[PDB]
C-alpha cells in the first residue's frame, strides 16, 4: 500500500510570481494550506516525537539526592521533584505527550504544603517509607509497593515523619492538561492539616473489603476513592495468579506473566480519567510478544532483572529503572529472573475517545 | 385527595337485558372490562397480597432436621429446601412475590447432584460447617456469615465433608421467574464434579483483592464471579464503619447504623440481575427511621437481640429469625443488644425498570 | 437430556405417619418443600399459563361499539377500555403475564378524565380519528397509523372533538405491576386540561426533527418525550427499507421483511422501561422464520392480509385482528398481500434483567 | 486567593558552583525540575497560547478561488484546503490546540480522490451547490445548511457535478490527533467509487426518520450513522422553539436563543467522539450571557448580523465569517438581526475525561 513517500504529489503548482504571492497572502492572513503539509499532519500510523528512553535509577537517586542537599522543598516551587523530559519533546518537561514521571525526594521532617489542580496524578514506591500524603484531610501513610492516588481537585500535601529520606515516583496528565488547556490550581494550606500518622488511611477502610460497598458511597465516583494500593494485596494476586497456572487453571494474561489493573471500585474502571494503572508479575524466562499499542506508557523496575525490546533495541533493566514507550513503538519484556513492574499509561484517554488499536505479534 | 372508595363512579350502566346480555358476550369473547376492575387493577400505591410474616429459627431448624431424618436427598426432588410459603400468596412457595427464600438442609456425607437454571441464586449462613458448593465446578467453602453465589446458568452442586448435618438459607428468584415465564433448567452431574476442599476457591483467589482486577477479566459480567463473600471481610468493613463513626468520620448509613451492598467488582452494582443482598449491624440501642419501599425484601437476623416493626405492629427477633416486607409497608429495626442482620431484595428489578420509591420518616 | 419426566424421583419418602406428620406441621408453619414442586417450580424451558390466542377486530368492534351504547365513560371506572383476557390466565384481564391490551371505544364529543399512574401505557390506531389526548397539558392528535405514549407517571386525559366514534387499542404494563406491586395511582382533572386541537404536539415540534436535540433537552430522560409516532414516518422508513433492497442495500431485517423499532431519542433505546414498540412491514409472500423468543409479545394487523403460525397452528388474519405470543412459543408470519403490523412485547424486562434468549430456525 | 505571582517562592537555592553543575547534570540527563516551571506546568485557570480571532469570509473566499486558479487538486496534497492557523500556536495549521478548521474548493468537474484516516471530520456549508462527498461508496449530497460527516476511518473522495464552484468549511481533530499520537492514514480510489448523485443518501433514508430505528441496525455506534443533517430540518426544529416560546412554552435555551446539537441517534450523544456541533439561532437584538467554557470553540456565521465579543473585545460579524475562542475565554454574543451560526467544539473530550467547568454571568 502507498505511504507518503511513494504516493504520487499531483498538488504541485508551477512556482510563478503569482503563486508566491499568493503564499505571501496566506501567511498575512493566518492561512496554512494542507496541499503542502498532508503527510506530516495525517501520517499513515503514529509517529511520535517522543522517542523511547530508559532512564536508571541510580542516577535518578544520585540527582534527587543531591536535590535534596542544595534545593529546599516549600511554598511556589511546591514539590522537589525531577520531572523526567523525553529527548524528542523540544525541551518540555514531558515524558510523554501525554505525561509526567517525576522522580520526588522528601528529606527527614520536611513538609510540602498542600494544594488542588485539575490535573490527576499517582505516586508509586519501588523503596522507602516514613512519608505520609494527607489527601483531602485524610492521611495516607506511603510505603514500599504502594499505589498512592490524588484524583484531579483532591487537596494534597505530604510530610516526612521521620530522620530518613524517601524518594517515590510522581505520574501526572501535566503535558496533556497543559497542551488541551484544562489546568487549574489552587494553593491550600502551608503546612498539612493533619500530621496523624494511621497505619491504614479513612478510604482505606470503608472502601478496601473485597467485593462490598458502604450504603453511604451508592454514588459512582468519576475517580476511584481509595487513597492507597498496599503492596501487600497486589503481591498475592500476582502470586495467586501464577499459583492458578501452576494447577492448570485459567488466570494469567499470557503464559508466565501474571498481571492486575488497579482499578476504581464504584465502576471496575481506571483509576481515574486520564490514566491507567497496572502491576506486572513475570516469571524468569518469560519473553512477552511484541505489541503495537496507541498512546503512551511508562514502566518502573520494582524488583528483579530483566530487559525491554523498544523499536528492536534491548536495553538491560534492574530495580527501579524507568522505561517510556511512544505510541506505536514495538515493545516487549524479557525477564531473567522473577520480573516485577509497576505500570502506567494514557490509554483511558485513546479509549475514551476511540482511538485505541493493538497490534500482538503472532496473533 | 381521592381514592377508590371516595371517588364517584360515573361508568355504572343500567342493569338492563341487553346489558347482561353484553356481559355474557364478554365471557365468552375473552374480554374483562377495565371499568368493573380498575381500582383492583391500578391502587393509589401498592397493595400486596403478601403479608409481612415472621418464621423463626428454632421453627425451621426442628421441621428442616425432620426432614433429614425422614427425606433422602437426591436426583428430582434435587435438594432438600423448605420453601418459606407466605400466607397471602394462595399456596404459592413465595416468600414475596418475586422471591423464593428456603432453609435448606444437608446431612452427614450427603451430596446434592448438579444442576443449572436461569433462575438466579445465593446461600447465606447463620450457622455451621462442613459443606463445599461446586459452582462450574470451583469447589467453595460455605461457612458461618458467608453469602454464597451461584448466578443463573452455572452448574452447582453441593457436598457435606463432614459428619455432622449443615443448615444454611438459600433465596432465589423463582416466583418472579415462574410467573414471568423465564425459566429455563438442565440436569447436570449425578455427583459433585470436584471433591476436593480448597480453604478458598479459584474465584475468590482472582478476585478477592481490593481494587485490583485481573487482565485476564476486563470483560465485565452481568452478574459478580466471587463465589464467596466471606465473613471475616464483612465483619472488618462493618467495624470500621462504626470506628470511623466513633472519630468523627462520615461512614454509616445513619446514626449508629452501620450497612454494605454486597456487589459485583466488574461494575459496581449488585450481585445479581435480580437480587440485592446487603449486610446490616446496628448498635444496640439504635431503632431505623420508617421506610417505605417499593418491592419485597428478607431479612435473617444473624446476630443479637432486637425487634422489626412491620404495619405498626412490633416483633422480638432472634438468631436466625426471617421476615419478609412486602412492598410499601413501613418498617423499621430495633436493636436491643448489638444487632446483626443478613438482607435480600427484589430492588434491582424495580430500579431497572424506574418503579422504585422511597418513603422516609422525618425525612 | 433428561427432563422432568424422564427424570428418577430419589426424594420419596415412606408414607409413614410420622412423614404425613410432618407434612401436616409444613401446612401449620407455611413451609412447603421444594422436593415435591421442584418441576413446576423450574421447568426446562418456559411453559406459560397463557395461551396463544386470537381476536378478532370485527369482533372487538361489535363488542365495544355496544359498550359504547350501554355504558357511559367518566369518573371511576375512567375509560371504556374492554382488556383482551388470555383463557390461560385464570379469569385475569391479563393478555399476557406482563402486558394488558385493550380496544378503547371513545364517542361523539366524550371526554375521559385525567389521571396518572406508575404503569407504563401507549395507544395505537389502526383507524378512525377525532380524538386528542392531552399529555401533561400537551394535546396530541390521534389519527390512523399512528403510536402515542403515555410513559408511567404522566397525566393524560381524551375527549372526542368530533361527532363521529373512534376505537383504538391500549397496551400497558398493567400485569406485571399488579403481581410485582409497583402500581401507585392519581386522579386527576374531571375534564381535560386542554380542549385546543392543534395539529402536532409540544413534544414533537422539539423531538421530532430526525438527528437533533434541543440545547434545552440534554438530560436523558427513562421514557421518550416524543408523544406521537406519527404514520407519516413510520410509512416512510419501511417504503425505504424495501427500496433499499430493491437497490441490492442492506436496510431489512431479513429478504422482503421490513421493520423498525420505535425508540426513546434520548438514549436510543426503547420508548418506555418495560414495553418495546415495532412496526413490521412484509412483501406478499414473505414467510418469517420460525422463533422462540422469551417473553410475551403481541401484534395487530395494520394492513394487508396474511396469517400467524403459533405452536405450529395457522390462523388467517385480517385488518384489526390482534393476537399473543407467549413465553418460548414457536411463532411465524406469512404475507398473503402486503402485510403491516404494529408490535408490543415485554422484552425490554428480559433484556434488562438478562433472561433474554432467542432460537430462530435455520441459525 | 494566591496565584503564581504573588505566592511567596520558597524553594530558591542559592547560586553556587555547587548548583549550577547539578542543574548541568539535570540537562545531560533529560531532568527538568518542577520548581523553576510550576507556574507554567500549572496554571491557576486555562491561559492557551491560542488567542480568539476573526477570519472574514470575504478573505477566506478570494484566497480559496485563487487557489482555485493556481493549484490543481488531486493525490498526494489530496485536498484544495487552507487551514486556519491560530497566530498564537507557534506555525501549526491548528485553529485550536485540538481543531482544524479549513475552507476548500472544489472547481467545476474536479475530484477529490478517496481517502481514510482515523482522525474524525465533518463539513459544514454556508453557502453553495453541486458537490457530492462519497462515504463508504454512499453518494451524500452537499448543499447550503447542510452538516455533512465523515467519521474517522470511513473512506470519503468528493466531486463536483457542476460547472461552477463550490466552497464549505472541513473541522477535523487533526491536532488534538497530531499531539497525542493517534493518526493512522490511507489512500483509496483516486476517483470516487460511485458518481452517481441521489437527493438523499442511503445512511439518511435508513436513519432519518424521527424516533424510529432499523431493526437491522440494533447495535450502538460510535460516531452518528447519518452521512447529512440537512438544512430543512435545522431550520424547522430552530423556527419551532421560537414559536414555542412565543406561546410562553418551554424550549429555548435562553430568552430569544434558540439552539440545537446535532447527535449520533444510536445513543443521544455527539456526533463524533472527539467533535461536538450545535446550531444556534439568536432573534434580533438577544445579547448571550457571557461564558467562560473549558476547550476550545469555533463559530460559522450562517446567516444575519451581530457581533461576537472574547476577552471584553467587540468584533462586528457577517455570513461566512468565522470566529474561535480557546478554553476559559470569556465569550458572547450579540445578535443585530435575527443571527444564525454554526458551531463546532472539542467538548466531547474535556466531558469525557471529567475536565468541563462553565462559568456563566449572573449565574
Ligand atoms: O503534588 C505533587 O506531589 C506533585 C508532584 C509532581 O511531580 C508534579 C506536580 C505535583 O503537584
Ligand atoms: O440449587 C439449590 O440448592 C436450590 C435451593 C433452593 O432452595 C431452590 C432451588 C435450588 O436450585
Ligand atoms: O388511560 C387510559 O386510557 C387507560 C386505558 C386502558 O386500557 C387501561 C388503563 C388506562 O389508564
Ligand atoms: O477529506 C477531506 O476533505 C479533508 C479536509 C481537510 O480540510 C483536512 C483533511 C481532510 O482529509
Ligand atoms: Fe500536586
Ligand atoms: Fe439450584
Ligand atoms: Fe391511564
Ligand atoms: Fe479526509
Amino acid at each position: 500500500k502507498l505511504d507518503h513517500e511513494s504516493v504520487t504529489q499531483a498538488m504541485q503548482p508551477k512556482d510563478t510570481p503569482e503563486l508566491r504571492a499568493l503564499y505571501k497572502s496566506f501567511e498575512e492572513e493566518s492561512i496554512i494550506p494542507l496541499w503542502t503539509q498532508l503527510g506530516d499532519l495525517m501520517p499513515i500510523h503514529p509517529k511520535s516525537k517522543a522517542v523511547p528512553h530508559v532512564w536508571k535509577w541510580s542516577t535518578l537517586l544520585r540527582l534527587a539526592r543531591k536535590s535534596g542537599e542544595l534545593v529546599p522543598v516549600g511554598r511556589g516551587g511546591e514539590r522537589r521533584a525531577l520531572g523526567l523530559a523525553n529527548p524528542g519533546l523540544g525541551g518540555n518537561a514531558y515524558i510523554s505527550p501525554t505525561m509526567w514521571a517525576a522522580i520526588q525526594y522528601l528529606g527527614p521532617r520536611e513538609t510540602a504544603p498542600e494544594h488542588r489542580h485539575s490535573q490527576n496524578a499517582f505516586r508509586f514506591v519501588v523503596e522507602g517509607e516514613g512519608v505520609w500524603t494527607v489527601v483531602n484531610g485524610d492521611p495516607v501513610r506511603m510505603s514500599r509497593g504502594d499505589l498512592l492516588l490524588t484524583p484531579g481537585w483532591c487537596f494534597h500535601g505530604h510530610m516526612n515523619d521521620t530522620d530518613q529520606p524517601m524518594a517515590w515516583i510522581d505520574g501526572l496528565d501535566i503535558p496533556f492538561s497543559q497542551q488541551m488547556d484544562v489546568g487549574f490550581f489552587e494553593f491550600g494550606s502551608d503546612r498539612v492539616t493533619d500530621y496523624a500518622t494511621p497505619n491504614f488511611s479513612r478510604g482505606e477502610r470503608l472502601w478496601c473489603h473485597p467485593g462490598l460497598r458502604p450504603l453511604s458511597g451508592l454514588q459512582n465516583t468519576v475517580a476511584s476513592p481509595i487513597g492507597a494500593y498496599r503492596w501487600e494485596f497486589t503481591d498475592r494476586a500476582l502470586t495467586e495468579q501464577l499459583l492458578l497456572e501452576d494447577e492448570g487453571q485459567p488466570a494469567t494474561v499470557a503464559p508466565g506473566h501474571a498481571a492486575i489493573r488497579y482499578v476504581n471500585p464504584t465502576t471496575g474502571g481506571d483509576v481515574m480519567p486520564t490514566l491507567r494503572c497496572e502491576f506486572h508479575r513475570l516469571r524468569a524466562g518469560t519473553e512477552t510478544a511484541t505489541r503495537n499499542e496507541v498512546g503512551s506508557t511508562v514502566f518502573q523496575v520494582f524488583e528483579g532483572a530483566g530487559a525491554v525490546v523498544m523499536n528492536g533495541e534491548t536495553t538491560k533493566l534492574e530495580k527501579g529503572d524507568m522505561f517510556v514507550v511512544p505510541s506505536w513503538v514495538p515493545w516487549s519484556l524479557q525477564a531473567e529472573t522473577q520480573f516485577d513492574l509497576f505500570r502506567f499509561s494514557d490509554a483511558p484517554i485513546m479509549e475514551a475517545l476511540s482511538f485505541m488499536r493493538t497490534k500482538i505479534e503472532g496473533q
